[PDB]
This record gives C-alpha cells, structure tokens and sequence, in this order.
C-alpha cells in the first residue's frame, strides 16, 4: 500500500541508549527551554540520596551532575522549579536539618550548567513561582504562612505579608493573595481578604472581603464571595485586576459544592457549577466576553466529587472543538463533542468500518466514546488520555469505545484528521502515542503486561504504520519523552530491564527517515469545519471560516522546526446564530430569536436585585465571544432597563 523503504538502516545509527545505573524510586524529568535539548532527570532514594543527570542533545546522552548539588537530598514535593520561556532558570529544593532557621535551595540560571546554593530565611511550603513577566522574580509561602518575594532569582527574600492562604502572579508582575485574621485558612474559610500588590510588597489594595477563594483564567480574575448571614457563596468577576467587581450571572452554591474553571481564554470561560448533593456531575456554563453573562451549555457533566476527575478536553488541533463526558439518566457515561465553543453538543460519529459493541442496543447505529481522566481513574486499561497538538492541524488521537456508552473492555486507539468530525481506528489495543514534527511523524508503543522492544511509526497521519526494533534486550515500558511543542524528531523511550533491575532510555532520531524538507508542492488546501461544500456558509464557525495548507498524507517529508501553520480566514455574514441572549432574554422553541422573559426566576431574580447598572440594562442580544462575523443581521432595539421589571412586584419603602 504505502510504507518507508530501507528504514531499518536510517534508524539504527540514530538509536541512542543510556543506562541510569544508580536509579530507583523517584524519577522527575524536566525540559529546560525550547530548541535547547536540555533535559534534567531527578532520582530520589529512601533509607536518602539524590541523583541528577543532564542532557543537551534531547535525551540521547546524559552526564551525572549530582556533584553540582553537593550530592545532598532533594525534596520532590517541590520538584524542579523551571523558569518560563528560555530563561534557563532551574530551582531545586533541598531537605534540611530538623531545627534549622530556614530551608535551602539550589539555583541555576544558565540551563543547569552551574548551581549556586542559597539558605532561605524561612521554611518553604509551596514550590516557588516565577513571575511570567520577569524570570528573576519569585514568590513562595513559608510553613508559617508568610508571603516571601525575591527580585534577584531567589538570592535575597523579603516577607511582604504574614497571614496568606493562596498567592498568585498576574500579568506585569502583580501578586494576588488571600489573607486570614483569626485562626487559620480553615477557620476563616469564607472570611478571608483578597489583596493585591503591583509594587512587590511596597503597597497593598484590599480588592475583596468575605472571600472563600480566587482564581485567574484568561482576561478574568474570579473570586467566590460568601453570602452575608448565610452558608452559601457565588462568583464575582473583575477584568481590571480587582479595581471593579461584578456579580456573575451564575447559581449560588453551598459548602458541599464547587465552581471549576474548565477552560478560559482572552474571549470567554467554561465554568463547571457543581450539582447540589454528592451527584458526581454538574452543569457547564459558557460566558460572555465580560465573564458576567452565562449561557447553560451542558447538563449532567461528569466531574467527580472525590478526586475531581473530568474528561473535559480542549481539542487544541481545531478551533472551537471540545470533548467531555456526560452522565446519562440510566447511569451510563456518553462522550459529547462541541464544534462551536459549546454552543451545540452532540455524539461523536463512529468510524465507518467499525461495529457496535454490547453496550449498543442497535448493532448498526451508535457513536464513538473517548477514554480520558475519568476512565483512567477507574483503573481501566487506558495508558494515555486524548492527545492533540495545535501545530498538527486536525489530528486527535484517543483510546475509544464504539457503542452507546464508555465500555469497560480493553480499548483500541482512534484517530481523527479533521478535529473530531470523522474517526478511524488507528491501532488495535492500548498504546502510548506522541506527535513529532507538527504531524510529520506519529509514534506508538504497545501497552503490554510483559517487556517490549518495538516502536511503531507513521508518516501519513496514522493511516499506515511501520514496526521498528530499537533494542535486542526488551524493556518494561514506562513512558515517552519528547520536546514540548511537537516540533522535534527526537523521541525518548523509557523503562526498566528484567531483574536487580535498572532504568534505561533509548532515544530515536528521525532526521534520516525524513531526509527531504517539505516544499510548497507537499501542501494541500483544507477548509476546516466542512459539512456541505455546496453551502456558501460551509465552515463558518464563530462567524468565520479558515482555509489551511496541510502536508499531504502521501507527502513524506520534514515540516521543520520553523514550520508555520498557514491559514486564511473568511469573514461570514452575521445571523442571529452569532448572538447569545443577554440578561433577561431567552430562546423559546427551535426559533433563534431572543425574546424577553415573562418574569425572572431562580438566580436570574438573584441577579436582578443585587447586580449593577451596565449588565441590568440590555440590547437583548450580545455577540458570541470569539465571534468575528461582519455585516448581515444586528440586534437593532434601544438599550432597555429591567431594575423596574424585577422590583415591580416588590412593595417599595418610601
Ligand atoms: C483551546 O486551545 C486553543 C489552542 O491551544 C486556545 O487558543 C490559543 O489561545 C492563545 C491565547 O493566547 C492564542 O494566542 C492562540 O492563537 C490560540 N491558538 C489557536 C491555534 O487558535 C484556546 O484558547 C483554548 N480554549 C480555551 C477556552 O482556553
Ligand atoms: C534532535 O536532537 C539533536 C541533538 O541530539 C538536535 O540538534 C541540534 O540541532 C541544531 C540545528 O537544528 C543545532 O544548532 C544544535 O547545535 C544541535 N545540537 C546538538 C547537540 O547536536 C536536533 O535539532 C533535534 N531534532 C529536531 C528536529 O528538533
Ligand atoms: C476560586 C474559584 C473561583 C475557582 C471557585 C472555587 N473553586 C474551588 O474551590 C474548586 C474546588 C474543587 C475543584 O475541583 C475538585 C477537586 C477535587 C474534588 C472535587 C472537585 N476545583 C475548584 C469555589 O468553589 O468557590
């Protein structure tokens, strides 16, 4: 059909083995910067001793640098604090003597080439956090609960506050943190104070009170605020770093419920609101571009009460595509997919040449169900969660089940080349997979109960595979290492030999497999989100289209480390479909027109009475966030008020 000829020769001289002799227990692997090849391995032992290795050739060869950390014991709760981008910043937390005045850290800012030692004025409680803006700025919590900041990459530490619960870096070196007054974090649960410092502990602005907790997501700063003389709380959103606050149009919750930021960006948020009483599911709400107005997107969305597992996934290889698991009335789990930012959810189309399993009532008609965080949690035979990379357009890889729900059977692997619109069985039985060279190479390793000595590769996006032997002595496979970003052609296989056992790492380079670099001819045109090509509006998702240039399945070549996904948008005309109901409006029947409510019930009346001037007055409609349509329809009607309609029933004081 189609395979690589004389491949065995091209890979043999490019297979680079490494034995990690004195290795057991812990095994931390950290990549340091992009286009560097710097990897750090950290093995800890318990009576203990710590070992540290460093590669500079993508894991092909390491050199023991335990000497650089004076062989001392390193705490793995803090792991390896690696700095942003290509700063080269690396921080290791050392375990210290019982009665010491403060902790100790090993800091390298030259890609682990040289480690300085530093004794701290406090005992750290959290892993130190690098300011996204400035790699030299760090923050940490002491075991005493004090917020310590550093401006010189952890050399000198200053205690900027003394009773902090949670602290986070914002954009432009801002620090947000909750503070308690009486007992502890647990005693003042819902009675904390949200503060902020733009001048690194110089000044402070109390941006919130009666605080339960806070979180950042995209352009937003969320904070859950406790109800006065009540056991409940609700969401409050600020988009100006705490200066102005607004109550989110969302249900309030009790103490046994939560709010989870499923996903957030520069346009909107996906918020999971927990269902009252141990149900193991909630409801997804999609926000407007202000993070204030919320549209109910998905019901009975599976998110566990203990452990907090959810199969909620962003199919990062196609714009507007997300998959998750819902809980059926009949207590079965089905996988749903949204192609339009959670506007509409539906089942995944089963692959053409696949039969329905025992879970399906009709042996002809059924769907594809994906195994993710939840299946894994239930100790099912799922070695990997769904995988997609933004640079490898349309490709989604996952362990699935074809039927009416997620089955307990041993899953085969499924691939989509168009962002989840159509599927096909990639491999049979569980595997571990990786996407090299922005979709140029897909790599697979079998999930076995006994040793393996083989790797499988594909140069046509999982349509055709090829077996390769990387070792004479088989290993008990553990996992795959590859450079974040899915741009390298360097894959590190990991595992341990048969015992008196020891860890090993074989790194295969695909430079010779893809000796030719891609040229203009190798790429083809591809309209993302196609359904009916006859249609003028075909591919319009969120008011616009995107046409891509994609490497041909046939074309086997290297996209290159500098590959730039080339796409062109087509601005479609506005329909009502590009608008969500603002506050006080609803879409009855099938109809796409936003009509005013007869009267506001539940959390809608709660907003109506305790909101603010801007959101309470409405155009009826609001443009869907991320929606970039032009022309066509527009909601033409005056910006009307509702603070009269709600209070109209309430007898008013004089
Ligand atoms: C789902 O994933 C996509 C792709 O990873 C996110 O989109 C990117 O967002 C960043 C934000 O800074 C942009 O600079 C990129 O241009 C976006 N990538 C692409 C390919 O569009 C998206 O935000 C994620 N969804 C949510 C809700 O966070
Ligand atoms: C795979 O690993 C090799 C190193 O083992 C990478 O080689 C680097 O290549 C760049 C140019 O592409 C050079 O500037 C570096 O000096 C090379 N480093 C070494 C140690 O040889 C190679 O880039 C990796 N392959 C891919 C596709 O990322
Ligand atoms: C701070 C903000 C705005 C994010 C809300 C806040 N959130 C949270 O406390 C919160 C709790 C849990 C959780 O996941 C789970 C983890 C384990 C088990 C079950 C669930 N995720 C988030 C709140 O509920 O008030």
């Amino acid at each position: 059909c189609g395979r690589v000829r004389d491949f065995v020769a091209k890979l043999a001289n490019n297979t680079h083995q490494h034995v990690f002799d004195d290795l057991r227990g812990s095994v931390s692997l950290s990549w340091v910067g992009d286009s560097t090849g710097v990897i750090l391995v950290l093995t800890t032992f318990h009576v203990g001793q710590s070992k540290l290795y460093r590669s500079e050739d993508y894991g092909k060869n390491f050199k023991d640098i335990t000497d650089l950390i004076n062989n001392t014991f390193i705490r793995t709760e803090f792991g390896m604090a690696i700095g942003p981008e290509n700063s080269g910043k690396v921080v290791l937390t050392a375990e210290v003597s019982g009665g010491s005045r403060g902790g100790r850290i090993f800091r390298s800012s030259d890609f682990a080439k040289n480690f300085v030692q530093t004794d701290l004025p406090f005992h750290p409680l959290t892993q130190m956090m690098y300011s996204p803006q400035n790699s030299d700025y760090l923050l940490a919590l002491s075991t005493e609960n004090g917020l310590w900041v550093s401006k010189n990459f952890g050399g000198k530490w200053e205690e900027i506050h003394k009773a902090v619960c949670l602290a986070k870096w914002g954009s432009d070196n801002t620090i947000f943190f909750t503070t308690y007054a009486n007992g502890s974090c647990k005693a003042d649960l819902g009675a904390l104070e949200l503060w902020r410092t733009s001048d690194l502990g110089k000044s402070f602005k109390t941006i919130g009170v009666k605080i339960y907790s806070f979180g950042l997501g995209g352009r937003f700063l969320f904070a859950s605020v406790m109800a006065d003389k009540d056991t409940t709380r609700r969401i409050h959103v600020s988009t100006d770093q705490g200066d102005t606050w607004s109550m989110a149009q969302l249900p309030s919750v009790g103490q046994e419920q939560f709010y989870s930021i499923l996903a957030a960006n520069d346009d909107m948020v996906f918020m999971h609101v927990d269902e009252p009483g141990d149900t193991g599911f909630g409801t997804i709400f999609t926000s407007d571009d202000r993070g204030i107005v919320y549209s109910k997107s998905l019901d009975r969305h599976l998110y566990t009460t203990t452990g907090g597992e959810t199969d909620f996934t962003n199919v990062t290889s196609l714009r507007g595509v997300y998959i998750t698991s819902v809980l059926s009335e009949d207590n079965s789990i089905q996988t749903m997919i949204t192609f339009d930012q959670g506007g509409r959810w539906t089942h995944l189309r089963k692959p053409e040449n696949s039969e329905c399993d025992a879970t399906a009532k009709n042996k002809n008609e059924c769907s594809l169900h994906i195994h993710a965080s939840y299946s894994i949690s239930q100790k099912l035979n799922v070695p990997m969660a769904p995988l997609s990379e933004p640079n490898a357009v349309g490709i989604v890889i996952a362990h699935g089940s074809v039927g009416d729900a997620i089955s307990v059977m041993v899953p085969d692997v499924y691939i989509s080349d168009d962002g989840g619109y159509s599927w096909t069985k990639m491999l049979e039985g569980p595997h571990y997979y990786t996407i090299l060279d922005s979709g140029g190479i897909i790599v697979a390793i079998e999930h076995s109960s006994r040793p393996i000595n083989v790797i499988k590769f594909s140069t046509d996006e999982g349509q055709c595979w090829q077996t390769y032997t990387f070792t004479r002595d088989p290993i008990y496979f553990t996992g795959l290492a590859s450079e974040p970003g899915a741009r390298s052609m360097n894959i590190s296989i990991w595992g341990f030999t048969e015992s008196t056992s020891q860890w090993v790492s074989y790194t295969i380079d695909f430079k010779d497999i893809l000796e030719r670099n891609c040229e203009e001819k190798d790429y083809t045109i591809w309209l993302a989100h196609s359904t009916d090509p006859e249609d003028y509006e075909d591919g319009c998702i969120l008011g616009y289209k995107e046409q891509f240039l994609r490497l041909r399945k046939s074309s086997m070549c290297q996209n290159g480390r500098d590959y730039v996904v080339t796409k062109q948008p087509s601005i479609c005309l506005c329909s009502l479909e590009d608008f969500l109901c603002d506050f006080g409006y609803y879409r009855p029947e099938n109809d796409s027109k936003c009509v005013e409510q007869p009267e506001l019930k539940g959390h809608d009346l709660e907003f109506c009475l305790y909101g603010r001037e801007e959101h309470l007055t409405t155009n009826g409609y609001r443009k869907i966030p991320g929606d970039k349509c032009q022309g066509g329809v527009n909601p033409v009607r005056e910006v009307k008020d509702l603070k009269k309609k709600c209070t109209s029933n309430f007898l008013s004081p004089e």
